[PDB]
């Protein structure tokens, strides 16, 4: 719950990252880095003050970050959308730093807070995919209204991407033309049905951008020797007044089954509309998407069929797992209006390590293949060493 933390919560990490993603075609030029970070977060216990109001404390606490990383590798001269890029000088940048602080008031089951917020939510959500990690700058306010419903509300001004330095505006672009807003007003409300059952509705308002909708509902059909995962996603964009004609519904089902250390997921997407489905500048993810990944499928009439095969190896190497995924997506029309359709696979290794000397560190591996008929094919390679250290 949201005003219940006793103990003061910091994590110290490291990240070596290599990414690389390679264009088949000469003509193009290949992006990527070779980075080494160092991280701190701090986060309050919840203080209690001296004012209680019906046998409850207002609570004071403050959170805060930074994070470092230096390029270590040649400049290419070409963004590879992990570091900042300077587009002027067109230089990699040679190092990046990140900060923020927060402010937090509570009382009973509701938590205010006013500064950095990392969220994690429909379009603001986590990014640690590369390297250092995408945070914002607003107000917001949570509360556990009861056992079965959680509400959230917030007014986010800023956002500071995973590739930059600074707090700014969001915005969309296109035809190369930008467009700023003031801020994100939003709602998010989680309902707990029953044991198996819940439902998430999110609203938002990226004001003189878009407006949102989310219908999220998930089922888990326990069983003696499986568990099956059903979800249903339904996201509605429109524009706010005008500027865009943003006209798209993502509609999605996925199925995901565990047995032993197996997992197998099936799912199907589709875009319907007059646009494509619109994200917003400094490529924050839409991660409740069933399946966020490094081109999306989210162009315009696109319908894709998505399947997942995991393998928690625990029984003949602890601490290693694997996890291959592979979609198809079609009916959508390059820019010449030719048909067009496209693959991405993705292969993901984890291995953390398990002697005590070694405590916190693991490696992983990510390869990306995506290929298009009308497009640019390439392949991605990502490699991590990471170190946690939480206390
Ligand atoms: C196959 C395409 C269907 C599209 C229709 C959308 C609705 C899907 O909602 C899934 C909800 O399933 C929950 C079933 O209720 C069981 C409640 O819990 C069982 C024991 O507590
Ligand atoms: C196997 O069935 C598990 C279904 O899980 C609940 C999801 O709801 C499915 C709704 O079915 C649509 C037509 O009745
Ligand atoms: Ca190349
Ligand atoms: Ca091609």
């Amino acid at each position: 719950n949201p005003n219940q933390q006793t103990e003061d919560e910091w994590k110290f990490t490291l990240k070596n990252a290599y990414i690389n993603r390679d264009f088949d075609n000469d003509a193009l030029k290949d992006t990527g880095s070779w980075s080494q970070a160092a991280s701190l977060f701090y986060k309050s216990k919840m203080h209690d003050t001296p004012l209680v109001i019906a046998d409850k404390p207002i609570t004071i606490g403050a959170d805060a970050s930074v994070q470092y990383a230096v390029r270590l590798s040649s400049d290419k001269h070409v963004a590879d959308t992990v570091l900042p890029f300077n587009k002027e000088t067109q230089s990699q940048a040679s190092d990046y730093l990140k900060y923020g602080a927060t402010l937090k008031l509570g009382y009973d089951k509701t938590l205010l807070s006013v500064g950095e917020l990392w969220l994690d939510l429909p379009v603001t959500a986590v990014d640690a995919s590369r390297q250092l990690l995408t945070s914002y700058w607003g107000t917001n306010l949570k509360s556990q209204l009861s056992d079965q419903l959680y509400a959230e509300i917030g007014r986010v001004e800023k956002v500071s991407p995973r590739n930059e330095e600074d707090f700014k505006k969001f915005s969309f672009t296109a035809n190369g033309i930008t467009k700023e807003s003031d801020g994100l007003n939003y709602i998010d409300l989680r309902y707990q049905f029953t044991p198996s059952l819940k439902g998430e509705y999110y609203f938002g308002n990226l004001e003189d951008l878009y407006n949102k909708h989310y219908v999220g509902l998930e089922h888990t059909w326990k069983q003696p020797t499986f568990a099956l995962t059903s979800k249903f996603k339904y996201f509605n964009a429109k524009d706010d007044g005008n500027t865009f004609d943003i006209d798209a519904e993502n509609i999605g089902l996925l199925e995901t089954v565990k047995v032993k250390n197996h997992t197998f997921g099936l799912g199907y997407q589709q875009i319907i509309g007059e646009s494509a489905y619109p994200l917003p500048d400094g490529f924050l993810p839409e991660t409740y998407f069933i399946n966020w990944n490094a081109t999306g499928f989210f162009k315009e009439d696109e319908k894709s069929y998505h399947v997942m095969y995991g393998y928690d190896f625990k029984d003949y190497i602890p601490g290693l797992n694997a996890m291959v995924k592979y979609v198809y997506g079609h009916d959508f029309k390059a820019a010449n209006g030719e048909k067009n359709h496209e693959t991405e696979s993705n292969v993901i290794l984890n291995y953390a390590f398990q002697q005590p000397l070694l405590k916190g560190f693991a490696l992983q591996y990510i390869r990306i293949d995506y290929n298009v008929k009308h497009g640019n094919d390439f392949g991605e390679d990502r490699l991590f060493v990471n170190y946690t250290k939480k206390f």
